[PDB]
């Protein structure tokens, strides 16, 4: 736990430009170690009321070490800005891949779902649940392995939007949503408005294009149950026949 400063880094290529600061390639001067630097504006964290949410996320994310979870090495701030020192994921976001390829084959999807489930299983056994398990938040390492990055309805389970009580089962719903989006190229409750999406999620109205195979339909259908208790354990996901037939990672 060495306290860092901007002068300890050479900043490079913008990796992502969003409304919330930006993420840059950076290199640590002394070590030459390449990483990614997320630049947040402190006045936009006060006035979005999330400074607590940041502090707690940073604390949790610094302790977590899994091959499919993007490492947070540390953080610092100056007058204006807060800096997150992150693992650099050379092959970029799953979002971008999905934009490129429009949709993923069964093998790539099943592999991604394995990697997710593994990283989630590990998460859960440290009492960490998640909300934004979505393509913008999944990155790809040098080996093309999935890495969960973490910090609009489309990925949220019924219990959450309805305002009901929720458990670790939210993340199972997310896998189903993502599994669907990976194969189809759009998430299963997508709409043109929030209000309608809300209805689609709440009534669990999804359908499958012809090309989605029977095994995939079965797994997605099992993951997208209204009743949390009826969604499978992560172990059952990893041991689904469609997953084991198609995945590449064990
Ligand atoms: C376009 O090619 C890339 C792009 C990113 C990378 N590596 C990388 N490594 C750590 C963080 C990030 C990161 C973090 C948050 C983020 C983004 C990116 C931008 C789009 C998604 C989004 O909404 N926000 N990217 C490598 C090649």
């Amino acid at each position: 736990k060495r306290q860092w400063a901007l002068e300890d880094f050479e900043i490079g290529r913008p990796l992502g430009k969003g409304k919330f600061g930006n993420v840059y390639l950076a290199r640590e001067k002394q070590s030459k170690f390449i990483l990614a630097l997320k630049v947040l504006f402190k006045a936009q964290l006060e006035k979005a009321g999330v400074e607590h949410q940041l502090r707690r996320e940073v604390e949790i994310q610094s302790h977590l070490r899994h091959p499919n979870i993007l490492r947070l090495y540390g953080y610092f701030h100056d007058a204006t800005r807060v800096y997150l020192i992150l693992e650099y994921a050379p092959l970029g976001t799953v979002y971008r891949e999905l934009q490129k390829l429009s949709k993923f084959d069964e093998q790539r999807t099943a592999t991604y779902i394995t990697e997710l489930a593994n990283a989630l299983s590990y998460c859960h056994s440290k009492r960490v649940i998640h909300r934004d398990i979505k393509p913008e938040n999944l990155l790809l390492g040098s080996a093309g392995e999935l890495k969960i990055a973490d910090f609009t309805l489309d990925y949220l389970p019924p219990e959450m939007i309805e305002g009901r009580m929720h458990d670790e089962k939210v993340d199972l719903w997310s896998l189903g949503v993502l599994c669907y989006e990976f194969l189809v190229g759009k998430p299963p409750f997508e709409a043109n408005t929030y209000q309608e999406t809300y209805k689609r999620i709440s009534r669990v109205e999804f359908t499958f294009p012809d090309f989605v195979t029977e095994g995939a339909r079965d797994l997605i259908s099992r993951l997208l149950k209204h009743n949390p208790s009826q969604r499978p354990m992560l172990r059952e996901v990893l041991e689904h026949p469609w997953i084991t037939a198609n995945s590449s990672k064990p």
